[PDB]
């Protein structure tokens, strides 16, 4: 198991490191021979190497099996260019690993289920997976253009970019409870038609799992009235992009979320959550979302799936019994990281 | 007041009745001149006069300063062609009367706060109207195409487009709580760019009124998270049939909700909800949702805001005194009617 590790600036050390402490127990334990080095990404990249992607880096990531990356960003960055910035690494490794589908999961963790907006009842057994296609669509598609009379922006998608975001949700799917929904807005647009009969093509190649369609206004009701119907969501970019920050508010205590790039290259995994440069140090830092991305990683790259979701219960159990600061307990990262660990023993 | 009215299939003759029946008393009282005719709409006209919008009702909603417009469908039409079904007229009575715009109110009713899916404190004090532009953008955009290889779609607007419905918005906020949103992609999109800085332009002239402007991945987790934060929100139409589709949620105990089409001509006003045929003539009928699109006409079409207002809270009230079948009571359209009105003497 041969990983990456990128953790950032901020919190990123922190928290990825607590990661990497669930990991090195679970490879102990079942012998996964995970062979890890930390590489320089970020404001910290651009302050030691004057780049936020320096080439040993470029290498680092394009030779492991799986990137774990933590979370880069800070404001003394800002003010310099633009490509010197570090939010531009972002880019530069989602081009290089050439990532084209986005997988974010909710989880609500009955524990905190009074955090939640909606009613108990409504969050109660949520778990789905939204797969966003990453790279094509309106925000990139073309023409585009502004005129002091007008602006236009074309939204593209051939089937080849299709079928691709399709196979990782099936593929998605497989590993999870089996049903895929697309998203689209068929019945009005056209790509819509077409991303419907392209899913619906692909669908046939995996039996195993179920296809069903919707549309986005409808799916946008349904995260809110019944967010528990669902278990893979399979969408183009926009809709993607605004159907999961919906999703985002159905946990509550934010902070616990984990997000995974995938395609030809290498996957990348991290948090959803930033830098938080505030708190870098101090050791109240939530890695409950590193945490996850990790168990994200041994289910994606590796495909154990099994040991997967034995981290996402230490965690779902551990967050029961020791929420951290930020969830009204006390439990800095590495109090927590012990529950987590003391689980999976 | 000269309003046409267009009953429509289904339920549409009990529940426009119980709104004129409100119309009729504060007209009583007042004194303000209503003068109604009812005309043939929908799968009735198709029957009557062989298609759904016959020219004595083109002239009637063309002459009068209102239409009170019911709810139009049935099974039985379907299968019979195209233009001859009731949804075609409904779009017909749109492009007729030139009307760009769709006003979308969401309110929770503190007594139905239960009935919602969110936690009490989200919903409390939620009043916003969502205005989505109706004729432009990506629906109907253009060029747009479907190949075996690929499929398009363009979101295109021209500023003339921008303005229209961002001088609703803001004419539309100076009768309630005088705060515009503004929703777009800016960040990415430049129709969005555009959209922005001509809202920002159009904001100039309504001096009285707040202008503010959001993205809709963010606007979609605030309408969960904060929504009674918002008075007026101004988007286009994809984006505002998503936005009001989530937005739709919020009540929870649903049927109640009021819709208005406004433009050049002459503005239509109806109950979201269509024909529900299975209770047409039982008498249960909810008309909350008739009876709200009454106090929109009065607030749109004649600016009797202050009308709108008592005729709001006459039915919060009532609400409160007797729920309908469909909210856990057993108040049918006329006994729910009588206490709205036994409200506003």
């Amino acid at each position: 198991m041969k990983v990456a590790v990128l953790p950032g600036d901020g919190i990123g050390p922190e928290v990825t490191e607590a990661a990497l402490k669930v990991l090195r127990a679970l490879d102990e334990a079942e012998g996964l021979g995970l062979a890890y080095e930390v590489f320089p990404f970020g404001g910290a990249a651009i302050d030691a190497f004057g780049e936020p992607f320096p080439e040993p880096t470029r290498k680092g990531v394009e030779e492991a099996e799986a990137v774990l990356l933590g979370s880069v960003g800070g404001p003394k960055w800002d003010q310099n260019p633009r490509e010197l910035r570090p939010e531009k690494g972002l880019l530069s490794i989602r081009k290089q690993l050439d990532l084209f589908a986005n997988l974010r999961p909710v989880k609500v963790f009955e524990s905190l289920s009074d955090a939640s907006p909606l009613k108990k009842e409504y969050i109660d057994n949520v778990d789905f997976v939204i797969v966003r296609e990453l790279t094509g669509g309106i925000y990139f598609g073309e023409p585009r253009g502004m005129s002091e009379a007008e602006a236009w922006n074309t939204e593209r998608y051939s089937k080849p970019e299709v079928e691709r975001v399709a196979r990782v949700a099936f593929e998605a799917a497989r590993k999870r409870r089996k049903h895929v929904v697309s998203v689209d807005k068929a019945n009005v647009l056209e790509v819509g038609e077409f991303w419907r009969k392209t899913v619906e093509e692909v669908g046939r190649g995996y039996p195993d799992v179920a296809l069903e369609h919707q549309y986005v206004d409808a799916m946008a009701m349904h995260l809110v009235r019944s967010p528990a119907r669902f278990d893979v969501v399979v969408t183009g970019n926009i809709f993607g992009d605004i159907l999961s920050d919906l999703a985002s508010v159905l946990p509550g205590s934010l902070g616990l979320l984990p997000s995974a790039s995938l395609g030809r290259g290498t996957p990348v995994f991290e948090p959803v959550h930033g830098s938080a440069p505030d708190i870098a140090g101090k050791g109240i830092a939530n890695p409950t979302a590193a945490i996850l991305s990790a168990a994200m990683m041994l289910e994606h790259a590796f495909g154990l799936v099994e040991l997967a979701r034995k981290v996402e219960d230490a965690v779902a159990k551990a967050l029961l019994e020791t929420p951290p600061p930020d969830l009204g307990g006390s439990a800095g990262t590495e109090a927590f990281t012990a529950t987590v660990l003391r689980h999976l023993a």
